[PDB]
């Protein structure tokens, strides 16, 4: 199926084992695409000094469409020094391997895949 729905864990900054997924922009756009179909993939909000405590390169969710079904239309999209390879909208979060942690929240979204 062109899309899927899912329902990602928003987990908190400060309990994040694994803090990313990759070493290689294809890397970390890679094991997320993974660990997503797997349902091992979480959500930690972008907020302030929130992302100097994550590995980059950065994989971000951001809106790709004004939302079927009550989930969000969003693609990835990964950030390496500065530069974002992929182009998108609204940053809804950064994905990060989850792997135990207990979320205060879900995020329902529709992946183009």
């Amino acid at each position: 199926k062109t899309h899927v729905q899912l329902s990602l864990p928003v987990l908190q900054v400060r309990d994040v084992l694994v803090r990313g997924f990759g070493d290689s922009v294809e890397e970390v756009l890679s094991e997320a695409r993974q660990h997503l179909k797997d349902g091992t993939c979480g959500l930690v909000e972008v907020e302030k000094g929130v992302l100097p405590q994550l590995e980059q390169p950065y994989v971000f969710i951001k809106r790709s469409d004004a939302a079927p079904h009550g989930h969000v239309m969003v693609e990835l999209v990964a950030e390496l020094e500065g530069i974002q390879y992929g182009r998108s909208g609204e940053t809804l979060g950064v994905l990060v391997p989850h792997v135990g942690e207990i979320p205060v929240a879900y995020r329902k979204v529709l992946l183009r895949k």
